[PDB]
């Protein structure tokens, strides 16, 4: 679990969005596993606007932060799950690191701010949904 709180927006994994997220929907994209909902309170986070390919993520299944080198946002095949059919997920960045299904929502940050959130995992892999291209989150 986990979310990004920026301005009057809450960014979550689409597959983990609550009834309240959907009732206050701003934007969602199944191909990116992202959903953004509106909030009444002002958020605690700031978004990176950069091309960093290294950063640190929070891994809830280890209660620890790990440094990672990750690929540029791209279209990657993701196997079927209870949440989605087998498909290509866009704007996804992969890295070598530990992840378990409940780790989704963990934040990846670089020196400039929030880069994205954990969205996939594999045998020694972790995938992050990028949010750096969503410029409207800042206004
Ligand atoms: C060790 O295996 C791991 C580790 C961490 C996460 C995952 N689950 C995914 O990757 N899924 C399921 C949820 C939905 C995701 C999606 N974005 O489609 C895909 C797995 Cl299989
Ligand atoms: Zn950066």
């Amino acid at each position: 679990s986990g979310a990004i709180y920026v301005g009057n927006y809450r960014v979550v994994n689409r597959h983990l969005a609550t009834h309240n997220d959907w009732a206050n929907l701003v934007w969602e994209d199944s191909s990116r596993d992202l959903l953004v909902s509106s909030t009444t309170a002002q958020g605690c986070d700031t978004i990176a606007r950069c091309d960093c390919q290294t950063g640190v993520y929070y891994c809830s299944s280890r209660r620890k932060h790990y440094p990672v080198s990750f690929s540029k946002p791209s279209l990657i095949f993701v196997e079927a799950s209870e949440y989605y059919p087998a498909r290509y997920q866009s704007h996804l960045m992969l890295a070598v690191g530990h992840s378990e299904p409940g780790d989704c929502g963990g934040i990846l940050r670089c020196q400039h701010g929030v880069v994205g959130i954990v969205s996939t995992g594999g045998n020694g892999l972790v995938g992050f949904a990028d949010v750096r291209d969503l410029l409207w989150l800042d206004e």
